[PDB]
C-alpha cells in the first residue's frame, strides 16, 4: 500500500504545515500538523475543554462507529515550546492520502495549552518520531507510521515542504519526480526517539564551507532551524544590522536586508537554503525589525533542523530495520 496527502502552510510565514488526516467511521477529517520530532496522534475532540477550544474542528468518538476507548490510558505531553495537551485514549480507523490504518491510537485531548487553542488552524498533530517517545500510559502506542509499516510497499515516509505553497507527505514510495539528482542518505540514531543524524558542516551564502559535525535531529514539526550558537552568529554577521535580542527571542534583522543563503552538508552532498526561506517577517505588525529563521540552539540541548532546512531538500524518513535519512535537492 501507499498514501499521498498535500500539506499546506497555515499562513503567510509557512509557521507549520497541516495536512487533512480522516479519523473514524464515517470519515471525521482533522487538519493535522505532522511532527518527525514527537509521537502522539493527538487531536481536538468532543472532549475538550470547551474554553480551550477557538475554531479547531474537532473528533467525536461517539459519531465513529469504529471508536473503542482504549480503556485506562492517557496521555500528557510537553513540548520544546513550553505548550502542552493530555488526555485519554481511543482505537480507530485513521487514513492518510488513502493510507488506512486500523486500531489506531487516537489521543483524545481533554486539555490543551493557550498556544493550541490559538491557532485555530491546527486541529492536532500526527506525531513520526520513533514510537518510543509515545506518552501514552500504561500501554506505549504506536505512531501512525509504525502501524502503516508493514503494509507499505516500503518501509518509508517522504517529507516535500513548500516554501510559501503546499507540499506532499508520502508513505510507502520515493516520487523520483520530485527531486533533482540524487538522494543522499546518512546515519540516524534512534537513541533518542528522533530522526537524528550529523551534518558535515555548513556555508554561508557564496562563503567557504566549512567542515564540521553537527548532530540534530529532522523536525517536520518546528518551524525554524536551531543550530549551535557559533554557526548562527557565522550567519547572522553577514548581515547589516542583525543582532540577538533577548527582549524579542532571538536573532533579528532590518527588513530592508537581504538574506544570504545557508548550506548544510549531508555526507558529500550540499543543500542550499535560499536566503528568502530564513526571512520570517517582521516582529510585530508594521515593525521594521524581520525575525530570523535561523536561531542558536544553546537553549534547547539539540540542534534542530526544521521547517525551514526541510522545506528546502526532499527529505526521505527510511524506517527500515537500520533507520537513515535520505536528502535530495528539488
Ligand atoms: C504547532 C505546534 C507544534 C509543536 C510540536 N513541535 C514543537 C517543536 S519545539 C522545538 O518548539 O519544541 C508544538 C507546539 C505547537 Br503550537
Amino acid at each position: 500500500s501507499t498514501g499521498s496527502a498535500t500539506t499546506t502552510p497555515i499562513d503567510s510565514l509557512d509557521d507549520a504545515y497541516i495536512t487533512p488526516v480522516q479519523i473514524g467511521t464515517p470519515a471525521q477529517t482533522l487538519n493535522l500538523d505532522f511532527d518527525t520530532g514527537s509521537s502522539d496522534l493527538w487531536v481536538f475532540s468532543s472532549e475538550t475543554t470547551a474554553s480551550e477550544v477557538d475554531g479547531q474542528t474537532i473528533y467525536t468518538p461517539s459519531k465513529s462507529t469504529t471508536a473503542k476507548l482504549l480503556s485506562g490510558a492517557t496521555w500528557s505531553i510537553s513540548y520544546g515550546d513550553g505548550s502542552s495537551s493530555s488526555g485519554d485514549v481511543y482505537t480507530d480507523t485513521v487514513s492518510v492520502g488513502g493510507l488506512t490504518v486500523t486500531g489506531q491510537a487516537v489521543e483524545s485531548a481533554k486539555k490543551v495549552s493557550s498556544s493550541f487553542t490559538e491557532d485555530s488552524t491546527i486541529d492536532g498533530l500526527l506525531g513520526l518520531a520513533f514510537s518510543t517517545l509515545n506518552t501514552v500510559s500504561p500501554t506505549q502506542q504506536k505512531t501512525f507510521f509504525d502501524n502503516a509499516k508493514a503494509s507499505l510497499d516500503s518501509p518509508v515516509f517522504t517529507a516535500d515542504l513548500g516554501y510559501h505553497a503546499p507540499g506532499t507527505y508520502n508513505f510507502g514510495f520515493i516520487d523520483t519526480t520530485a527531486y533533482t539528482g540524487s538522494i543522499t542518505y546518512t546515519a540516524v540514531s534512534t537513541k533518542q526517539g528522533f530522526w537524528e543524524w550529523t551534518s558535515t558542516g555548513y556555508a554561508v551564502g557564496s562563503g567557504t564551507f566549512k567542515s564540521t559535525s553537527i548532530d540534530g535531529i529532522a523536525d517536520t514539526g518546528t518551524t525554524l532551524l536551531y543550530l549551535p550558537a557559533t554557526v548562527v552568529s557565522a550567519y547572522w554577521a553577514q548581515v547589516s544590522g542583525a543582532k540577538s535580542s533577548s527582549s524579542v527571542g532571538g536573532y533579528v534583522f532590518p527588513c530592508s536586508a537581504t538574506l544570504p543563503s545557508f548550506t548544510f552538508g549531508v555526507g558529500s552532498a550540499r543543500i542550499v537554503i535560499p536566503g528568502d526561506y530564513i526571512d520570517f517577517g517582521p516582529i510585530s505588525t508594521g515593525s521594521s525589525s524581520c525575525f530570523g529563521g535561523i536561531q542558536s540552539s544553546a537553549g534547547i540541548g539539540i540542534n534542530i533542523f526544521g521547517d525551514v532546512a526541510l522545506k528546502a531538500a526532499f527529505v526521505v524518513f527510511n524506517g527500515a530495520t537500520t533507520p537513515t535519512l535520505g536528502f535530495a535537492s528539488k
